[PDB]
């Protein structure tokens, strides 16, 4: 009855490994940003103008690209991940990249003004800047909802990295070969999450936290399909590919 098994020595190594992977792949100081193509914020309080200028696209496109590289880094240090055929590594990455980016961006997302703040001012990102990169409310509003949703779970960083690992190693992705193997890696990770929550999370009356976390992985598949729907529509804008990166192109095209 409400059993609380102690963390195995393997389960601990996994956390340590993931905690460390994240420290090595996420820069909380945002010092690489001046390297990205500069943010341009034109005036408007218009889908037409947005698509005409695409003023924020090269900055955000660089930002996402940069992050994909970071996520790729992250995945490589996931225990199990290198044991997969590099083909199941590509598939799992490409189909989760946008989700892990939405997951990881929560570190910069603040409930003070409902923005991602990586700054200073210049690297603050709100609904409007994302519109300025050619996306519509149908993605941007629900993404903000999900951000708040996630902030309120109040995840320990341990839960944050596991959640991201779990998301990457999902056996039910279009095109995976060895779902059996991938499902084994995931189970190992969820068992670590489920157990970690039970030992180390206050109160807890609410270990309900695990169900809520799995629910976030569902919300993510939605935003993923929506993002991909909208990405398609940007691709139709002429001269757009030059505003992107070779990496953003392959991952989403
Ligand atoms: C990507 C990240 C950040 C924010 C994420 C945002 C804010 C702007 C808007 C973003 C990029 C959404 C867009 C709707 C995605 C659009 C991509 C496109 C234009 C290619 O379709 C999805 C996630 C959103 C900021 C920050 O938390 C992180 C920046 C990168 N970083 C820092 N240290 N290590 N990596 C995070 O990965």
């Amino acid at each position: 009855d409400s059993l609380r098994p102690k963390l195995s020595e393997e389960q601990q190594r996994i956390i340590a490994i993931l905690l460390d992977a994240h420290h090595k792949t996420y820069d909380p100081t945002y010092s690489d940003f001046c390297q990205f193509r500069p943010p341009v914020r034109v005036n408007d309080g218009s889908v037409t103008l947005e698509l005409s200028q695409l003023s924020m696209l090269p900055h955000l496109a660089d930002l996402v690209s940069y992050s994909i590289q970071k996520v790729i880094g992250f995945a490589k240090m996931i225990p199990g991940f290198r044991d997969l055929t590099s083909e199941d590594q590509i598939v799992l990455l490409k189909s989760s990249a946008i989700e892990v980016i939405m997951l990881r961006s929560n570190e910069s997302f603040t409930m003070d003004d409902m923005s991602w703040t990586c700054g200073n001012q210049d690297y603050k990102y709100r609904v409007s800047d994302v519109t300025k990169a050619g996306h519509s409310l149908e993605l941007i509003e629900p993404l903000i909802k999900f951000q708040v949703g996630l902030k309120k779970l109040n995840l320990h960083e341990e839960e944050h990295v596991l959640l991201m690992a779990i998301c990457i190693v999902s056996p039910d992705r279009p095109g995976v070969q060895d779902a059996a193997l991938i499902e084994a890696i995931q189970d190992r990770l969820s068992n670590t999450l489920q157990t970690y929550i039970r030992c180390r999370h206050p109160p807890p009356g609410s270990h309900l936290l695990y169900a809520k976390m799995i629910q976030k992985l569902a919300d993510l598949r939605s935003l993923n399909e929506e993002h991909s729907k909208q990405y398609r529509c940007l691709s139709f804008q002429p001269e757009c590919s030059m505003k992107l990166t070779p990496l953003v192109l392959e991952v989403f095209g």
